[PDB]
């Protein structure tokens, strides 16, 4: 912790900017000072034991990858968890906006990108356990950050019933096993989410019906929008065998193919 210890003195938090509500805390806008002076806008991540918590989060200052989000750090005074500001926000109130307008090859590209950072936490043997577009972030340049993991891990939806059941794999819901090809899964549900722009997944299923469903020989449909191989690969990362399931690094290079297609 004491290479990321940030200076009360140096931050200043606008707790009348709440920017985001999790079950942990809230995320306020805030700025930063750099030794020249210059101010760097922040997201910060309130938290309300703590010390179990800061212990499991303190292994994210040693990730770095363009599409995971790095830490700043942490102010000690309650700890305040000092993140990166994301102009545009999470991903799926992003593709759910109607001040931009992403192209089918936008929202590939979207996917791609979360897929480079996957592959990255995964050769880390990090998993994430709630992977979903409400849980990763847009910068200023439209990149894209896999959010929501070590510090700034919270239920930021009401999409939980808690867990991401809708984004969970058949393993996981049947015997609560997390692993990189539950992630896979999680990913798949993702770019199905990107394909149709912010849509529930499966709308007219109760959280509490997903196993039974799924256990029918049912999936998501294919999104009018989708490109066929990109169904393709959302079919294979919902591999009933998770062995079977498409590795991060497979994904990158098979999606970044199809991206390449679009004009
Ligand atoms: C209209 N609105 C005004 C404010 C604008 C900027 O808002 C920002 C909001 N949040 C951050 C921020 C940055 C780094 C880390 C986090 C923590 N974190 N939060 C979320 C999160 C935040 C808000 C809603 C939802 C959901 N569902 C999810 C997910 C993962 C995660 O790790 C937050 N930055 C900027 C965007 C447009």
């Amino acid at each position: 912790v004491q290479h990321v210890v940030i200076g009360p003195s140096s931050l200043i938090v606008h707790f009348n900017e709440v920017i985001g509500r999790g079950h942990f805390g809230c995320v306020y806008h805030g700025t930063l000072l750099d030794n020249d002076g210059k101010k760097i806008h922040c997201a910060v991540k309130s938290l309300n034991e703590v010390s179990q918590f800061l212990t499991e989060g303190i292994i994210m200052k040693d990730f770095s990858h363009p599409n995971v989000l790095s830490l700043l750090g942490i102010c000690l005074r309650s700890p305040l968890v000092v993140l990166p500001y994301m102009k545009h926000g999470d991903l799926r109130n992003f593709i759910r906006n109607e001040t931009h307008n992403p192209t089918v090859k936008d929202l590939i590209g979207f996917g791609l990108q979360v897929a480079k950072g996957m592959k990255y936490l995964a050769s880390k043997k990090f998993v994430h356990r709630d992977l979903a577009a409400r849980n990763c972030m847009l910068d200023e340049k439209f990149t894209v950050k896999v959010a929501d993991f070590g510090l700034a891990r919270d239920m930021y939806d009401k999409e939980y019933d808690k867990l991401p059941v809708k984004w969970m794999a058949l393993e996981s819901l049947q015997t609560q096993k997390f692993t990189t090809k539950s992630d896979v899964w999680s990913f798949g549900v993702l770019l199905w989410e990107l394909m149709t722009r912010g849509a529930p997944p499966y709308p007219d299923v109760n959280t509490f019906d997903i196993t039974v469903y799924l256990l029918q020989g049912r999936r998501l449909l294919q999104p009018e929008y989708c490109p066929d191989p990109l169904y393709e690969v959302m079919l294979k990362c919902w591999h009933p065998k998770a062995e079977m399931r498409p590795s991060f690094s497979e994904l990158v290079s098979r999606i970044s193919a199809i991206f390449s297609t679009f004009i």
